[PDB]
Formats: C-alpha cells, structure tokens, sequence
C-alpha cells in the first residue's frame, strides 16, 4: 500500500487535469510551493539542507507550457516541459526524457514517472531498471501510476472540477486514501478556459 | 489470428535464441537469405522491384554482433545492432532506435518490433502510434510479440535446440501453427558455444 | 575535389531551397525519381538489383512535410521528415535521427548528412565516426556540406529562383562545377507560395 | 574574457585529465566539495538557499565511473556518467544527454557543456540554442570549452601531473589566467594507475 510518489492524468466531465502526490517515509519535511505555471516540491522551513544529501527530493512536479500540463516525480518535469515548449510531441517528449534521464540512483532504483496533457492528447510514462514504457492515456478513463507497486498505468474515476479538488483527491480521495504516508500534493486543472494550479497540505 | 511479422526471444534448457517469422497477405513472394552474422528478408527471384513500391519488405531481420543476437521486423535491426557493437546496453539500444525510427508509415501504421539477447540479458520492445514499450525478457520464460494483435510480449514454451528447429517452430510449431499466412522464417541459436543461423521455407 | 553526396540549404532573394547531389565512382547507374512531396534516388533501368549488395544507394533524398523541406544522403530523410510531421523541432529532428542512425557502415564510414528548412528556420547536420554536429543555418548565407572533404557546413552564393535551377546549380553551377563525379541531382524551392520539386540528369 | 564555466580534457606526458572551473559574477559564494568518485559544486556556508532561486548553481561537475572521468557544468554530469556506467559509448552518452537536457533556461540560455575520457578515447560536447556539437578530442592536444565566448573546443597546452595541479592551472595557469571572475575549480587526473580527485579555492 506504499506507492511512493504518485501522479494521475486524464479528463472528466468538468475538464482535464494532472495530479501529483508525494508519499514518503524518509523525508516528510517537504511541501509544495505554487508559482507561475509551475509547482515545486521543496523542503520545509529549516530543512533546506536536505537537498545536498538527497538530490531527488527537490524538483518541479508540475510545469505548464502553453496548452500543455506536465507532471512528474523529478527534475525531468522541466526536461519534458522544455521539449514541449520547443515543439516536441508528448509521446516523444516523455520518451526521450525518460530514456536519457533513466531511473534514479537511490537505494531503490526509484523509477522516474511522468505524464503530459494538452487540448487533444495525453501520454503517461515510466522508466525503470527493467524497461521504458510510454503509453497513450485512454480517452475513456483517467489513470495514475507510482514509483512503487503500481508501476503500470491503472484506471481511476478521478473526481474533481478544480485544481484544489484534484490535489485533495490524489491526497485523500477515493482509492488514494488507502495509499500510505501522504506528505503533500499538487494539481493543475483545465475547465476549458486555461490551466489553474493548486496545492494541499494533508 | 493474423499477427503479421512475429519474433520470439529467450532461453531454453538447450540454450538462448531469437526467432523471426514473416506473415503476409500482400507480399508472399519473399524469402530469408542467410549470411555472415546476418539474415536478410529479400524478394524472391524476379520480384526484386517490389522494394521500390514498398520499402518495408526488404531488410535484415537478424544481426549477430559479438555475443549478442538482434532481431526485428525492419531496417532497425541494423540501427540496434550497430549501437550494441558500438557499446550501448540492450535496453537503450532498442529504446533509442525505436524512439527515433518510430512506427512504419504504411496503411496500418505497422509497429516496429525488436528484441536482443546476450550472454546474461535480453530485452524486447515495440513502438506504435500509441506508445513505446521496451521491457526486460523474464528469465523464467521465452516471449514473442508481433506487429498485429499480440502487440505486448507474451509467454511461450519455445522448443528448440538448434537454429533450424527454432525457425521451424515459430513457423509451424506449437501456438504459432494457428497464426495465419506463414511466408518464411529465420532464427539464431546459442548452445553456449556461439551463435548459429538458420532458415525455413514453409 | 571528390565530395561524394552533397546537399545545400538556405534562402535567396527568390526564396528558400534545398538541393541535393549524388557524386559517385562506384554506382553511376542511378537517377532521381520525383514524386508527391518526395524525391527518391533510385537505380537506373536494369540495375535494380544493386540495392541488395549496397543498401545505401537507394533512398528518398528529399521529403516535403507541410511547410518544411527535408534533405539528406540516406534513409534518414524519412526518419527526420516523420518527426517533423509528428511535431519535433528541426534541430532535434535532425539531432535525434543522426544520433540514432549514425554513420553508414561501408568501406568509408560514410557520414549521414541532412538539413531541413521551414518558413522561419533551417538547420544542417552531420554524424561521423568522430562526432555529431547539428547547427543553425545562418540567415546571411546558404550553406552546403558533403560526405567527404567538406564535412563542415560551408557558405555558398546559391543562385536559383526555381527547383530546376537549384538542381542544375548544385550539379554544375558555381563552385560545384569543380566537385567531381556528378551523377544526378534534385531540389525543392519555395518562392513563398509553397514547395516545388525538380531534378536534373547531368 | 568572461567565459563563464570552463572545462578542459585531454592527455599529457604525465597522464590524462579532466579540469573544471566556475567563473561567475552573480554567485561567487560557491565551492567544490570532493567526494568518492565525485566532485560537487555547492553553495558556501549559509548560502544553501541560493539553489531554490537558481537551480543551475548546484550540481556534480565531475563523476568517476570505472576507467572513465566525466565533467560538465551541470546536472548532466550524472546523466552522462550513468549512461557510461550502464554501457553507452562516450560519443553517444554525451550526445544523448545534451540532446535531451538542452541549454539551460536562464537569462543567457547558458549552454550545457561536457566531456568524458577513458583509457583510449575522449569526447567533448556542447548544446546551445543554435545547435548540438559533440566531437572527438584530438590525440595531439588537450582542449577546453566554455559556456560563453569559447563555445567551440580550443587547443591548450595543459600542464599538470596531478589533480591539484590541473585544478590550479584551469584556475590561474597559462591562458586561463586571463579569463575573469574565477570562483572555484576541480579536476581528475590519471597517471595510469587510476583516477584521483582534487580542488582549488582561488
């Protein structure tokens, strides 16, 4: 039931979205700082030195580039977002980034997961010690994936009509309530009039 | 039951192998020409002009580079084999090649499939209009994948103790007997003393 | 003075263009067949079997994808063109393709060269046994590059106001008159109203 | 005369080496912390918060993976080093990483530069808004490159017979004495018996 970092992507009757959640046992001292077209996962007041021992705990988890929302559990959020801003299709932007960045070199070979959505398409991917998988997000249902256990996209009836609702849901809502060690979350939602960011602190 | 081109990869109690089979409705006039560390799929006597109308029917389906055997349904066999000969790990050699080459631009957006095996590892991959998937071949069982229907690796009790047996099997043996439109096949087998090539004409 | 295959790209007071020329000592029996948004280099009547001994002599040298013209000395013309049609920027479309395809495995490790131009940008690149170089085409002057000798982009006062003129020029015009073993040429020119193809037979 | 970050790579009569130097106007408050097969560029005591405003000032500038030394002006040091440890040749390890990571998104589109050397080969590369260039390091002379001005490899008579000498030299030695705003440096040297790390504080 410990999935580590989790992300969800898809469309509802209310709009499209991207949701991210940090689950952790070793670094509970982190929060999500919202900014202009970007949400970063950063250390809490006083724990800013934690990044020099573990370089995987600080990074942008959500980037908004034009009509596209990008989400991931690491610095590859920028790598992917930059390629989209430069013109690369989603499938390749995620594929190229994950292939090059690869899994994280920690005690668990923590996979790098990501997803991206624009007005008409969405892809989700993961890179592990055993492979690279980037796949189209089904038009029928939203999906989620995590660094541990659920290392394959899985369907989800994501309920939300705003970024704050989306963040809350991946944090405590529905099936995610069961996944342990919640730390913090973030999300981007597009009601059809643009992307809006929001966060939630357990 | 029409899977198009098929390939299988894995290890037996007799050794490791790579098997390839052409299934076709439109171009039954092709055969497999064996050569030095390479097996090509070529037009039969007199049909050599077929390659100028359909550039996807002629290509090397098997390349042997050192201790590694590479198999695929297209020219990416060389792209992958060359990267292995230059030093790239299997996962990345297949991933990079498929990501760059992409699915074939024919009436069916025919996927590009591939696999590679050396003395200790094996990977198999596919790239389609909907995604890119490269995955480790399980140590437990051999696997196969095709351009149509079986676009995900699937387990198989591959029986063979030589290249000619392997080629025969993917051509008519076991579960492959059911897959229609057999045209020609090829294979590479390593009994632990090196790679050996062979072909079979229905 | 033997540069092998040559390509030029850039803009004039008459428009933008892409020019390609085959220089050869071993296979003079080839011509350029023009088609819908594509120019192929193919064997002359009766020499169609030459492609089974040397797989680098047959390929599309020019592809037109929307507002972009792509040129190269090999099958990577399609690899690059496809990525542009799927959404990849020129710099990356050429970079990714050349990095993956790499230099040709013939007696000379013949480099793979390419270039692409759209309404506002143009890049040119080359991949050899010693490196990978993709660079922006200067707005000031057109440039050319070849497989042998001139393995770095070089400035050129390309004179042409149509595809047939462009093809002629890289074939016999200006500084190219000196480069030996002319076989055949092709070109694409955009007077600002779209791309037009043409060829020239010595 | 302000080249920004600089790196040098090559071989002497004393051995092979990799040298790195930080030149800066905006963040002089940084130092080089040496570790096990790795040299990081980190903020000085008390300036640890500087990394949350400018994510390009903290990173490993040198990684030692087996018989290979890797150097770069950013986090791509790890991206490249990891691919080498996984089996990728130097040319491609640098090419793939730079192509994917791309230039840094700061006020100056600061290029990402890198180099790598093993017992028999060495490559150096750079990726900018205008291109991607990865090239073999000449056997004849060592070379250097920087983020600003010298964005092309340039020859250098690098004098050093140890890591501390190498670090000193790129910091104040020879032609580098003229390049302004020295902050800190690091280097790896192989006298033929393995890689050794060292740093120098102006």
């Amino acid at each position: 039931m410990y999935l580590g970092r989790i992300l969800a992507v898809g469309r509802n009757s209310n709009g499209s979205f991207v949701a991210y959640r940090v689950s952790s046992r070793s670094f509970p001292n982190r929060t999500t700082s919202i900014q202009e077209e970007r949400v970063a996962v950063v250390p809490v007041e006083g724990h800013e030195r934690d990044v020099f021992r573990n370089p995987y705990i600080a990074y942008n988890c959500i980037r908004i580039v034009g009509d596209t929302a990008v989400v991931s559990n690491g610095s590859h959020t920028d790598t992917i977002a930059d390629k989209v801003a430069l013109g690369m299709n989603l499938r390749d932007a995620i594929g190229l980034s994950l292939l090059a960045m690869d899994y994280e070199k920690d005690e668990l070979n923590t996979p790098r997961i990501a997803a991206a959505i624009n007005g008409s398409e969405a892809f989700i991917g993961i890179v592990t010690a055993d492979g690279l998988m980037v796949s189209r997000v089904p038009e029928e249902t939203p999906v989620y994936i995590s660094t541990y256990e659920q290392t394959e996209p899985a369907a989800t009836e994501f309920k939300a009509g705003s970024p704050e609702e989306a963040a809350e849901f991946i944090l405590k809502g529905g099936e995610f309530a069961a996944f342990t060690h919640p730390v913090t979350a973030a999300a981007a939602f597009n009601d059809g009039e643009g992307w809006n960011l929001a966060t939630r602190e357990m």
